[PDB]
């Protein structure tokens, strides 16, 4: 369509940020493919591969999966996807898969959500559990009656350890050591455009406005006919 006028982009952010949402949204309203690494990863597990056990095994410490490993998997991706505006999502993760992929492909535009880290951490830290009935209270959006009580019963709730602030604060720092040097050198490319904000639907009109001089509109599902 767009014939040499292709987007190839990326998505970046915090966990928490609302690149998630974001990254929906895109997909929503452009016609493009979306390439996101944990879904790869998520996939070759799912279908026991070699590189799914490999993954599972760091995945479940919580650790990156080796550079060259996940450059390859990505690589193989996109060769079946040169015909296609791209957003890649969770890659280059890392510096070394940042430089990578700029040897295979020229990336015109890197996008960053700044979001402050007193929401991210707010996010992250806002599911606790009633372990008895599985019910879910999430402190921003169906908080208990009495914190770290059940409604129902009165019983306490409890929070995974991932969902804990010392572990969710822990999590931030080592992503913000990782993807500094990714944004440093997309910035010295001059391809970095970081939308701020503290919520995600005032981000997003934004990132939209941006996308719209870059690309086209997938064509017209108006599913809300207001
Ligand atoms: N670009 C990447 N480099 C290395 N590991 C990755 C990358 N993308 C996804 N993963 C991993 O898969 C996990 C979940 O990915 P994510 O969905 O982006 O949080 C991460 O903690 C890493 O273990």
């Amino acid at each position: 369509g767009a014939s040499a006028r292709l987007l190839r982009a990326a998505i970046m952010g915090a966990p928490g940020s609302g690149k998630g949402t974001v990254s929906s949204r895109i997909t929503k309203h452009f016609e493009l493919k979306h390439l996101s690494s944990g879904d790869l990863l998520r996939d070759n597990m799912l279908r026991g591969t070699e590189i799914g056990v490999l993954a599972k095994t760091f995945i479940d410490q919580g650790k990156l999966i080796p550079d060259d490993v996940m450059t390859r998997l990505v690589l193989h991706e996109l060769k079946n996807l040169t015909q296609y505006n791209w957003l890649l999502d969770g890659f280059p993760r890392t510096l070394p898969q940042a430089e990578a992929l700029d040897r295979a492909y020229q990336i015109d535009t890197v996008i960053n959500l700044n979001v402050p880290f007193e929401v991210i951490k707010q996010r992250l830290t806002a599911r606790w559990i009633h372990p008895g009935s599985g019910r879910v209270y999430n402190i921003e959006f169906n908080p208990p009656k009495t914190m770290g009580i059940d409604d129902l019963t009165g019983e306490p709730l409890v929070q995974r350890e991932d969902d804990r602030p010392e572990t969710v604060v822990k999590r931030l720092k080592a992503y913000e050591a990782q993807t500094e040097p990714v944004l440093e050198y997309y910035r010295k490319k001059g391809v970095l455009e970081t939308f701020s904000g503290t919520e995600t639907n005032k981000i997003w009109p934004h990132v939209y406005a941006f996308l719209q001089t870059k690309l086209p509109q997938r064509s017209q599902e108006t599913s809300v006919t207001p």
